[PDB]
């Protein structure tokens, strides 16, 4: 009960968050979370998104999030394979569009948007917390 | 509650971090981090600044931190009332004017400036993290 998070981490709920150094693609930056032991952000809860809106209103600018889609028609799915809740958040962007790598979607100014994965953006990591979970 | 940090913050060292939710003259900034148990970013050494350097890579905007003068004929101060070790950091920026309320510095970029403290800026608490339990 004494370390639920690493240094350099952010503990927040049952989890700790990670914004990881590197401006990746959004596959490579899924390497870079799995590689961590640790995978993609995923909002969970409306409190989740309050938490990641507040968390990032000291920047500007786009971190991917696990949330993905091969062409819209595909679910946007997170990493694990389960659906976005609807009641969430709108996924802004490029809703229409079919890249060679696929869609993925970042958040910036607490918005969340659509863009091909090849783009280079900051990312969010999550892990379990270091303690006895309800 | 005997962990090092509170949630929401980041834990680096010795400290906890956080980042303010919006951009504040100097005064209302030092006054949210004393709510919290906590004071304006006070850099002690290089190790201290490549952490706050690295956590602010994310952002383009500024960020007050804990040192301030009422004028040149004073030494420039933290909120502690330690000086400032020179070799840091250059102070860009009004070093030189005398304002009503003083002059306080920010970081922006990874550059530390110079400004009058009642314009506004972002800014970053910091407290003691509480160690003992690890
Ligand atoms: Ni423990
Ligand atoms: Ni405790």
């Amino acid at each position: 009960s004494h370390m639920p998070c690493p240094q350099d981490w952010i503990w927040h709920g049952e989890n700790c968050y990670l914004f990881s150094s590197g401006s990746f693609n959004w596959e490579k930056s899924q390497e870079k979370c799995l590689s961590l032991d640790a995978k993609l952000l995923k909002i969970n809860s409306t409190a989740d998104l309050d938490f990641i809106q507040q968390a990032i209103s000291y920047s500007s600018f786009p971190f991917w999030m696990g949330l993905s889609r091969r062409n819209p028609s595909y679910p946007w799915l997170w990493e694990d394979g389960s659906p976005l809740m609807p009641h969430l958040f709108r996924v802004r962007g490029a809703v229409s569009q079919t890249y060679p790598s696929g869609t993925c979607a970042y958040i910036q100014r607490g918005a969340v948007y659509a863009e091909n994965c090849i783009l280079a953006a900051f990312s969010i990591c999550q892990k379990k917390a270091n303690l006895r979970a309800q």
